[PDB]
């Protein structure tokens, strides 16, 4: 059809043109670069952030869809709102996981404490309403990861004209660590290294637990601390 | 903190509050909502598709940051324009990952052909693009999985106030079958049991094969098939 015709054409102008870029320190206004161009932004250093409910399959296959309706709900307001308030910028939504950047001389201390203080927003805020007003041992399980690297972004056009796609490390290897099980927050060396010592250590014991990474060849760090909100 | 004491409040007031819900045939738009309420639609068909590529962290670990990011936008225009030129709502995207609803009488029959377009545009459209500039057999893999149920939708303010967050089988089932590999297409039973003739077969031979899902306890059907974008 007309369509593959059209895509035929600006696939080939994607593969043979030149790519312009600019450096940044921040996360770029979608106006700022040509959508569906070889147009990008270069950040030297971006801390990405994800933010995921787990156990979703379990509890929307046997839970009444109001009760996971509000567990998606509050899940992802808390963890949102978390984000907007230590400064991340919300990049990407979908189903049980939200994306954030984070820029600027304290992004991974920043990116770090909003993870704690997902999991006491889950724990001390969640949990409780979720023990309370409907009675049940359902425990909500999530996970934070997060890293930081170079990253690349383009405009894109999927929900609208104004979308960003992003290249780098941070944004897969985040992702990944999301996709692990049996901790609330997973951050790489890269982010740990950079931590301010309050965000590392309280009361004298440390907040992290190192575990290597195998197959990505680094370290990462685990905590289940909870960072009051 | 405003931010503590509104979050306790909100998720409170969430996990008491009796919902409003309200059925409809389409996939509403946000302002159709309440924003952070217990307000929601009840679409009792529905057929959701996710389309997300397959290797995504190795190649943007090993490849030229042009030709990742190529990959990415070339897959994704591809992808949602098919999406959109079948009639579906996208309604979710994040990072390799397009999600999208389709909705009426023809809905699973347009969700898969919707699909087999999509390996079509990757196999006769992008990888022979890679093929001309980049010179080189790297393979683009994808998934592209489809399950239909009843579904409901709130509204939630994650990336702006027009989020939708989407509580139902095919939700969940739809985004676990592009976990898998292997497979460009793969569909519950229950789509191919909706599905029109010209979508099940050609010349007589069928275009989709069987394979249980043991660990959803449901069969599926899946397809190399590809179909004219």
């Amino acid at each position: 059809s007309a369509l593959a015709d059209d895509l035929k054409k600006w696939v080939g102008e994607t593969f043979t043109g030149k790519w312009e870029v600019q450096e940044t320190t921040s996360v770029p206004n979608p106006e700022d670069l040509r959508l569906n161009s070889n147009h990008a932004k270069d950040l030297k250093a971006a801390t990405v952030l994800y933010a995921d409910l787990d156990g979703s399959t379990d509890m929307v296959n046997t839970k009444k869809w109001q009760f996971s309706a509000q567990i998606y709900k509050t899940f992802l307001k808390c963890a949102s709102d978390i984000i907007r308030d230590e400064g991340g910028n919300i990049t990407a939504y979908d189903g049980d996981r939200v994306m954030a950047v984070f820029t600027g001389n304290s992004k991974n201390t920043s990116a770090a404490r909003c993870a704690l203080k997902i999991n006491s927003a889950v724990l001390d805020i969640i949990q409780p309403a979720i023990a309370k007003k409907w009675q049940t041992d359902f425990v909500l399980r999530h996970v934070v990861g997060i890293d930081t690297s170079q990253l690349r972004t383009a405009r894109i056009g999927i929900r609208g004209d104004n979308d960003l796609v992003w290249i780098g490390r941070a944004a897969n290897y985040a992702a990944k660590l999301t996709n692990l099980a049996g901790k609330p927050t997973r951050i790489t060396a890269d982010v740990y290294n950079k931590l301010a010592d309050k965000l590392k250590y309280a009361n004298g014991v440390d907040m992290w637990a190192p575990e290597h990474w195998d197959d990505m060849g680094i370290w990462t760090y685990t905590s289940t601390w909870k960072w009051t909100v």
